[PDB]
């Protein structure tokens, strides 16, 4: 289900991240690194419980949860959310729900690269990961 995803990914394009870090309320100097920086995700699997890190020279997260089972979330700008992920269309679906505001995180695979889209308000952000060796 989920096993074409896992790896160590590197961030190789982005586009309109600014616009939806700032739909998000985020300073605009931690707009400002955050616009330079090239996380590292990685995402395990160990049963049905996976593990999805970030890592940069500006902020890591790290988080487990099982698809389909509701956890608490604090997010890389301190949003506490309560956040779902799924698989939909054979895609990653993540949804974080706070102040009756959603986002969502959305990974897939295209030609072998992983594709994520952001998408808070009106702002669609879409990042692209190559997988690390
Ligand atoms: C946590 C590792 C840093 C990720 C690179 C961006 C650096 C920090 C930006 C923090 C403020 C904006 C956070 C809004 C949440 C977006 C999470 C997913 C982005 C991604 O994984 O590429």
């Amino acid at each position: 289900m989920v096993d074409a995803f896992l790896g160590t990914w590197k961030l190789v394009d982005s586009k309109n991240f600014d616009d939806y870090m700032k739909s998000l309320g985020v300073g605009f100097a931690t707009r400002q690194v955050a616009s330079m920086t090239k996380p590292t995700t990685i995402i395990e699997k160990n049963g049905d419980i996976l593990t999805l890190k970030t890592h940069s020279t500006f902020k890591n997260t790290e988080i487990s949860f099982k698809l389909g089972v509701e956890f608490d979330e604090t997010t890389a700008d301190d949003r506490k959310v309560k956040s779902i992920v799924t698989l939909d269309g054979g895609k990653l679906v993540h949804l974080q729900k706070w102040d009756g505001q959603e986002t969502t995180l959305v990974r897939e695979l295209i030609d072998g690269k992983l594709i994520l889209t952001l998408t808070h308000g009106t702002a669609v952000c879409t990042r692209t990961y190559e997988k690390e060796a």
